Formats: structure tokens, C-alpha cells, sequence
């Protein structure tokens, strides 16, 4: 951000977005698993070997959902490979 910071600090734009998003997915999903530790978490991590199949897949859409407000899709953990994408997916949800 340069001369329009203000703007952007009180704009969050897409980039922010995103980035925020991720950190958000990250979590969410951990927190799926049964823990609130991201630091054991990447952006570039396969769910399936976080351990995500349906239930656990169910659970982030639902949470996922609180990061957008539309009806994420369902495949999403399986059409998401890692984190990094999720947040794509949300965001081109999102717009």
C-alpha cells in the first residue's frame, strides 16, 4: 500500500482478502481435525492427508461457508488440492 494506505489498511482488498481468508481456511481446517495449532499447518497442505474424506470434508464447507456466506460447494475438499487453493475457490466465489 502506498499513499492510498489509509484506504487500503481500512479496505482490505482482495489481496488482504485472500491472504486473510487462507490463514482462516488453515485454521478451519485444522480445527477440523480436532486442533487449533496452524504452525503444524501449510498453505500448500492436501487435506485428504489432514484427514478429510466427508465428515471432516462436511465440516470445513460448513466452516468454509462463515469465510464466504454462500453455499460452498461440497467437492471443495476434493476439488481444493491444498489450502492455498481453497482460498481461489473462495475467493472466486466470493467475486
Amino acid at each position: 500500500g502506498s499513499h492510498m494506505l489509509r484506504d487500503r489498511l481500512a479496505g482490505l482488498p482482495r489481496a488482504e482478502r485472500t491472504a486473510e481468508l487462507v490463514r482462516l481456511v488453515r485454521t478451519s481446517t485444522a480445527t477440523v481435525l480436532g486442533h487449533d495449532d496452524p504452525k503444524a499447518v501449510r498453505a500448500t497442505t492436501p487435506f485428504k492427508e489432514l484427514g478429510f474424506d466427508s465428515l471432516a470434508a462436511v465440516r470445513l464447507r460448513n466452516l468454509l461457508n462463515a469465510a464466504t456466506g454462500l453455499r460452498l460447494p461440497s467437492t471443495l475438499v476434493f476439488d481444493h488440492p491444498n489450502a492455498s487453493a481453497v482460498a481461489g475457490f473462495l475467493d472466486a466465489e466470493l467475486g
